[PDB]
């Protein structure tokens, strides 16, 4: 089979994980999607000439059993860590997601991309500089996105695939 990249989208409730995923898969903005639904989605794409499958888990937070969270973190190859640029708490929550994924995977080398979503809004509490400072400390890419306009969406997901490829070559 063609290569499949297992991607996981994490971040506080309300940041736009479902809207980003639906824009990536369906190329539509869905402005209302039940915050409590967690599901996977698939898309066959071409990234840098490689025909591959993106198998994306759109997370929704706590699970019935914490073993389910640990399972998807171990299964996932790369993580989109999403905050919203007008929600400081969602940005502070990135520290928890970064820690938890490394902790579960028991790894100091986990492919991740920091995503600052809702960049179409002038209303902002997290400046680009502050998010760049955090991504610099993690040694990962940072991309500002808008699930509404689709700005940065393919970049965020395709960059994560490229980070997974760099990890595999070691
Ligand atoms: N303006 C704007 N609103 C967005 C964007 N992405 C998501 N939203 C809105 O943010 C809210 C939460 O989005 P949702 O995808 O449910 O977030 P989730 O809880 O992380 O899955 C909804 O009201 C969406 O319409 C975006 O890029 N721009
Ligand atoms: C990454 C990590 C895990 C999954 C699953 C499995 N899964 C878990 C909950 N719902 C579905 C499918 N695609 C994935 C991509
Ligand atoms: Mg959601």
């Amino acid at each position: 089979g063609m290569t499949e990249y297992k991607l996981v989208v994490v971040g506080a409730c309300g940041v736009g994980k479902s809207a980003l995923t639906i824009q990536l898969i369906q190329n539509h903005f869905v402005d209302e999607y039940d915050p409590t639904i967690e599901d996977s989605y698939r898309k066959q794409v071409v990234i840098d000439g490689e025909t591959c499958l993106l198998d994306i888990l759109d997370t929704a937070g706590q699970e019935e059993y914490s073993a389910m969270r640990d399972q998807y973190m171990r299964t996932g190859e790369g993580f989109l860590c999403v905050f919203a640029i007008n929600n400081t708490k969602s940005f502070e929550d990135i520290h928890h997601y970064r820690e938890q994924i490394k902790r579960v995977k028991d790894s100091e080398d986990v492919p991740m991309v920091l995503v600052g979503n809702k960049c179409d809004l002038p209303s902002r509490t997290v400046d680009t500089k502050q998010a760049q400072d955090l991504a610099r400390s993690y040694g990962i890419p940072f991309i500002e996105t808008s699930a509404k306009t689709r700005q940065g969406v393919d970049d965020a997901f395709y960059t994560l695939v490229r980070e997974i490829r760099k990890h595999k070559e070691k």
